[PDB]
Order: C-alpha cells, then structure tokens, then sequence
C-alpha cells in the first residue's frame, strides 16, 4: 500500500486500541500497526521528493519507522502478557513518534 | 519486491557487511538489510498458503520480522558509533534469526 493508505491504517488502529475491549483486540490492532508501519517505510513522502534515495533526510524518515515499529511491538508484547490497560498507555505513547515525524516531513 | 527477491536482499547484504573495508558501509548494508526486511513481513509464504491470514503460523512469521528488524536496527546502531568488528559480529548473530524462520517456514 502507499504512504497515505498505511498512514489511514495507523490512525484507524489507534481509535480502535482506544475502544478494545480485551488484550486479544489490542494485540491484533497493535501487529496490524507493525504492518502497516513496515510497508510504509519503503515510501517517498511529498515534501522530500527531489531529494536523492539515499539523502539524510530520506535516511532520517526511515529511522523514525525504525523506530515506531519497535515501540509497536513492545506495546504488542504488554497486550500479549494480558496488560491491556498498560497496552492502550504504550498505543497513546507513540502518538509523540507520529508527531515527530509530521512536524518534520509532513 | 516479492518475498525471493527480498530474501536475496537479505542474502546479498550479509555478504557485504562480511566483506566490508569501514563502518559507513557496514552501516548502509544494514539500512538495506532492514529495508528488505520490513518490505518482506507482507508476505504469505508458500508452505502457509492454505492458512488463515490471521493464523498462529502468520502471526509468528510477521514475528520473525519484528525480531530480525530489531536485530539490524541494533546492528546499525553499532555501525554508526564507528564500531566495524562489533557490528560485524551482531549481523553474524542475524543468521540464528534467518535459521529460525527457514526451518519452520522454508
Ligand atoms: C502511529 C503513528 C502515526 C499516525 C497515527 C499517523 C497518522 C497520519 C495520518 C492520519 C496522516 C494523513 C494522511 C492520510 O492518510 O491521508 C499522516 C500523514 C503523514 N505521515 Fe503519519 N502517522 C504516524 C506516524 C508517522 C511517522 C513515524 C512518520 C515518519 C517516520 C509519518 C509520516 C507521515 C507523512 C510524510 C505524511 C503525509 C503523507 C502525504 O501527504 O502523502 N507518520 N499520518
Ligand atoms: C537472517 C536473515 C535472512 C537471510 C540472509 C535469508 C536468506 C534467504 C535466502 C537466500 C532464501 C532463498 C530465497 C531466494 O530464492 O532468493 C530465503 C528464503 C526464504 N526465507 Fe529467508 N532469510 C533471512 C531471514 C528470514 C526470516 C526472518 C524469515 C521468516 C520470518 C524468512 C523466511 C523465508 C522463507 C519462507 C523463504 C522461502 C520463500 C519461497 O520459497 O518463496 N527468512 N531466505
Ligand atoms: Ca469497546
Ligand atoms: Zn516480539
Ligand atoms: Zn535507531
């Protein structure tokens, strides 16, 4: 899927992490998220098009889905261990990652 | 890219970084490494072609890629302090990972 799609995908995963209604439901919204993260990081987003492939800013905006896809599958682990409302804090948490990334590329 | 031509990614790399002269390289091959990586957790491999998309074997092979992303990401890190043998020897470590999934799902 493209950038915008997966960005969709992450936001609607949030909202449903928000609602669950047991660990099970957060632990799928939280791998479905890994997903969606792992095939975004592949994209050239709109505000660095004419930048090389390989530039630090294209480098950077890599790292930072390095690094949202860690902080999902740590908070996947919590749900995993039945901690559901300790997952839902660690799914609220990683909004300060999404805004990190957005204030610089998007 | 499909999950053979990701794989071959994977493959290619570790060969590199085994080869590599300095750290700014071994660096690169990982950046790769995990880019492959994180394009390949999409796949349904053929030995689970007949399974659920939600199945405990599909759950644990997109697991596989969260852990070998994990490793790269840590590998990298490594790299970019300048320390080449250190690095080298976290991406030999990688193969346990590769082991791992090739006997269950190769
Ligand atoms: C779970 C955390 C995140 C959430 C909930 C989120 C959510 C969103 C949403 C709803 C959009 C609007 C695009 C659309 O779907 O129409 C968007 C755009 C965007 N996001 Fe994220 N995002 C997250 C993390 C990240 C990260 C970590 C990065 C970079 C590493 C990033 C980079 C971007 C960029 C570049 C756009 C603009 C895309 C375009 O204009 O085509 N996002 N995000
Ligand atoms: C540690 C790094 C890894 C390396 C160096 C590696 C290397 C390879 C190579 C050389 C092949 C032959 C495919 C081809 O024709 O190109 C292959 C296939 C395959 N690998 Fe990996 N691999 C790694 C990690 C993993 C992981 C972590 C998983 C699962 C989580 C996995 C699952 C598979 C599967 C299912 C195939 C067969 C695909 C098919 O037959 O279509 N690999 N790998
Ligand atoms: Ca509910
Ligand atoms: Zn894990
Ligand atoms: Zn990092």
């Amino acid at each position: 899927a493209d950038l915008e799609d997966n960005m969709e995908t992450l936001n609607d995963n949030l909202k449903v992490i928000e609602k669950a209604d047991n660990a099970a439901q957060v632990e799928k919204a939280l791998e479905k998220m890994l997903a969606a993260a792992a095939d975004a990081l592949k994209a050239t987003p709109p505000k660095l098009e004419d930048k090389s492939p390989d530039s630090p800013e294209m480098r950077d905006f890599r790292h930072g889905f390095a690094i949202l896809m860690g902080q999902i599958h740590d908070a996947a682990h919590l749900a995993n261990e039945g901690k559901v409302k300790e997952a839902q804090a660690a799914a609220e948490q990683l909004k300060t990652t999404c805004n990190a990334c957005h204030q610089k590329y998007r």
